[PDB]
């Protein structure tokens, strides 16, 4: 696009800092820049993203998100590992999608600040 020319889930770590959950470590490679950036952010940030990306586009305009409430019954750590490909095609979606959802303004901020 603009700036953003590639994203991708990296990999991602089990962290308990308030107790759990996942966090997912996104790499992005910008134009401007030679060496990827990497930011940190959990399933329900990505969930929130397309929550508020819903609020101003149509749907058919964005990727559909995964979310499944239990499969059946599994499992922690196995969860995390099919986020890890859902999340990445999640935004292989939303980038390669229309201009003025790739590059508008709540897809960038979600991809500011390591932490935020």
């Amino acid at each position: 696009d603009g700036r953003i020319k590639e994203v991708s889930v990296f990999t991602y770590h089990k962290k308990y800092n308030p107790d759990k959950h996942y966090i997912y470590v996104v790499r992005i490679l910008r134009e401007g820049q030679i060496e990827p950036s990497f930011v940190f952010r959990t399933f329900d940030e990505f969930q929130e993203l397309h929550n508020k990306l819903s609020i101003i586009f149509p749907l058919w305009k964005l990727p559909g998100f995964p979310n499944r409430m239990v499969l059946g019954r599994t499992h922690i750590k196995d969860v995390a590992a099919k986020r890890k490909i859902e999340l990445n095609s999640y935004l292989q979606s939303l980038m390669n999608a229309s201009t003025d959802v790739a590059e508008c303004d709540l897809v960038c901020t979600f991809f500011h600040g390591s932490h935020h």
